């Protein structure tokens, strides 16, 4: 079946945002044409490349067996 994983740490990677994404942390614009910012691989979340030490949420998925 599959489970909600609930992880301590985000897998973050540069991502080019083709749209006006706004940081999960601060809450302000990713700005730019590209580069503009880091996605969790595991779970989508969008946030500055200055803001990912200050990350403190769990990261949140589904597991699926
Ligand atoms: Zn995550
Ligand atoms: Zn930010």
């Amino acid at each position: 079946g599959s489970r909600r994983a609930s992880v301590g740490s985000h897998r973050f990677k540069v991502y080019n945002y083709k749209s006006p994404t706004f940081c999960e942390h601060c809450g302000t614009l990713l700005w730019g044409l590209a580069r503009q910012g880091l996605k969790c691989d595991a779970c989508g979340m969008n946030v500055h490349h200055r803001c990912q030490t200050k990350v403190a949420n769990l990261c949140e998925f589904i597991v699926t067996d």
